[PDB]
């Protein structure tokens, strides 16, 4: 795996990215075919301390809404796509099969909402005096750079 | 909250259940009223040592498909309905508000799929040597006998 720019604390999480070799998924169709991508690309989003959504510090952060914008700077070819949730040999990511444009800079952009809060929610919130949490947190944009060699 | 029946290992899983205090829930329809209820029943379902599908030990599961069957034993009246994934200040599980039927003897089964069997929100697994995990559990099932004091 290669990190990419900084992990960056924001929406009380913290938000880092990383990319490695194109990955194989169950179900296959869903995602980009391995032979068909440069890298696969994987948001690390955690739980940052004093978090007011439920979570402790370091669990993974689930049904989040997570979208990115890959600019390649040296032509300003953009692109832009959505993450799927998945589990790997090192626990859930989000993460996308991604076909690059050559080597040179890229631009990352990681759109990072919370679950939807209204007729389509599919993840609920506590909000007793007991066991309630704060609310959803406001949706936070983590901008990268990182230069691509293959 | 009030444990009931045991703990017990399925599918590479620790899967518990409680039920406590009918919990107010955002957003305000994607469950059954708290004022309308009696209980929220709780699954608690953790990562059991050695889980062959990427979640290390203690982690929550999330993305599972958890349904039940509630039965009143004293007079067989059964009502049915799915566990919804929520998050509350001491994290993230899967519960029902529920009415329940008098007191007495009660049996909750639950009914626990992977997240392939997830229709309302996908959820992959990496499938590829280097990064992939075993695939994931056959469907479980699980009882809970209880009284219920009314
Ligand atoms: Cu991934
Ligand atoms: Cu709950």
């Amino acid at each position: 795996e290669i990190p990419i720019g900084k992990p960056q604390l924001l929406g009380g999480m913290e938000i880092a990215a990383v990319y490695l070799q194109p990955i194989e998924m169950e179900p296959e169709g869903m995602m980009r075919p391995a032979k068909d991508s440069d890298v696969h690309l994987e948001a690390d989003i955690k739980a940052a301390k004093d978090n007011t959504n439920g979570f402790a510090e370091g669990d993974w952060v689930p049904y989040l809404v997570v979208s990115y914008e890959l600019t390649h700077l040296d032509n300003g070819k953009v692109q832009k796509g959505d993450f799927m949730p998945m589990v790997a040999n090192d626990g859930p990511h989000y993460g996308d099969n991604v076909k690059l444009d050559g080597p040179g800079k890229y631009k990352l952009k990681l759109f990072v909402s919370p679950p939807s809060a209204n007729q389509h929610a599919h993840f609920g919130r506590h909000v007793d005096k007991e066991t309630g949490v704060g609310p959803w947190f406001k949706p936070v944009t983590a901008e990268y750079e990182f230069v691509y060699a293959g």
